[PDB]
């Protein structure tokens, strides 16, 4: 019962799909998260990133699923050099690599939205990433709000509730071929 989202990446030819429950949580979107082993990473990383990127497959590699997804451990991660475009406003989201993803985990591809992802959060807080509240009723500067609220900094999807929201953001990629419902 959720949504496939595509994301295109910016500068070049390539794009990546990610599944989430949570589709009206896209203005809350402030970076994405490929599993280091997804198939995209390699061709778009910047010359810059290369070594570190591998140096980063490389440690993820040597790490059980089970670690990898303790969420008592420290967020570990690096930055590709790329960005990934928002499809519902076009702004620019750094494309991170890291551990806490696994190639199974959907289609390897999260859209983080630290205010109200647990994971996300931490990993957002170890690295000094955006933080953007789209659901009302906590606190996302202090703790990750993983409970349902009206929407915020959400464009048309501001007042609604979660029933509502993702009806009306689900039309609006669609219609525009940059995702769909899937089960």
């Amino acid at each position: 019962t959720g949504a496939n989202v595509t994301f295109k990446v910016k500068g070049t030819d390539k794009e990546f799909t990610v599944f989430t429950t949570r589709p009206d949580t896209l203005f809350g979107a402030t970076f994405t998260v490929l599993a280091p082993e997804h198939e995209l990473v390699d061709a778009i990383t910047s010359s810059e990133q290369a070594e570190a990127v591998a140096d980063y497959k490389h440690q993820a590699s040597l790490k059980s699923d089970l670690v990898r997804t303790d969420l008592a451990k420290e967020k570990t991660g690096v930055w590709t050099g790329a960005y990934a475009i928002n499809p519902v406003n076009g702004k620019e989201m750094p494309i991170w690599i890291a551990d806490y993803v696994l190639a199974s985990y959907g289609t390897g591809a999260v859209m983080a939205v630290p205010a109200h992802d647990q994971r996300d959060w931490e990993f957002a807080k170890q690295f000094d990433l955006p933080i953007v509240e789209v659901l009302e009723g906590g606190n996302v500067e202090e703790a990750a709000y993983t409970e349902d609220g009206l929407h915020v900094n959400s464009d048309f999807l501001d007042g609604l509730n979660k029933e509502d929201a993702i009806a009306k953001i689900v039309a609006s990629l669609e219609e525009k071929g940059c995702g769909q419902e899937k089960v």
